[PDB]
């Protein structure tokens, strides 16, 4: 609301208050082909997320939770002396590419490549997933995952020769057994405009995602709840 960097203020302008998120992401997985649909609401000033997803095409054929860090960091929340950090609003509105390869250990590779950007007053999120070598008696293929999610952090750096930002980590995911299934994570976003944007520092993201079930809702889907904080600079 008020800033002595106009250049954060033009970004800040664009998340102040309740933004609706359209998300949409086409998939194939070791041949089978799914869609999924996402709608709901962000909320920056509060870090805070609540989407609900639907597979479009029938049953998902892999676990949800493993869908989760690739079904929009832009609604972080960034304490205000840390707001010269905060790459991602700055990218907006002609938005930012996020591209992923998600390592399932002993399984399979997720690859993904979206564009977040705003459509009017929506920011959309487009992804296209590409799934291959997963193993048909796995855990993801399996079903054999848990429906929740863990609290996480995330360190970003910048990559001052691409524009942008880079990241690597790990997502724990529990296994009915009691076991746990890494996915390792690698990270790159660059800026779709030609603009400046905001390299950040190094720091961290703290997440924390609660997942539900509609009672009324027929279709396989996914109702989330996520919370996002910058933190790591004093």
């Amino acid at each position: 609301h008020h800033h002595t960097d106009p250049m954060v203020s033009k970004g800040e302008e664009l998340f102040t208050g309740v933004v609706p998120i359209l998300v949409e992401l086409d998939g194939d997985v070791n041949g089978h082909k799914f869609s999924v649909s996402g709608e709901g609401e962000g909320d920056a000033t509060y870090g805070k997320l609540t989407l609900k997803f639907i597979c479009t095409t029938g049953k998902l054929p892999v676990p949800w939770p493993t869908l989760v860090t690739t079904l929009v960091l832009c609604f972080s929340r960034y304490p205000d002396h840390m707001k010269q950090h905060d790459f991602f609003k700055s990218a907006m509105p002609e938005g930012y590419v996020q591209e992923r390869t998600i390592f399932f250990k002993d399984d399979g590779n997720y690859k993904t490549r979206a564009e977040v950007k705003f459509e009017g007053d929506t920011l959309v999120n487009r992804i296209e997933l590409k799934g291959i070598d997963f193993k048909e008696d796995g855990n993801i293929l399996g079903h054999k995952l848990e429906y929740n999610y863990n609290s996480h952090n995330v360190y970003i750096m910048a990559d001052k020769q691409k524009n942008g930002i880079k990241s690597n980590f790990k997502i724990r995911h529990n296994i009915e057994d009691g076991s746990v299934q890494l996915a390792d994570h690698y990270q790159q976003n660059t800026p779709i405009g030609d603009g400046p944007v905001l390299l950040p520092d190094n720091h961290y993201l703290s997440t924390q995602s609660k997942l539900s079930k509609d009672p009324n809702e027929k279709r396989d889907h996914m109702v989330l709840l996520e919370f996002v904080t910058a933190a790591g600079i004093t």
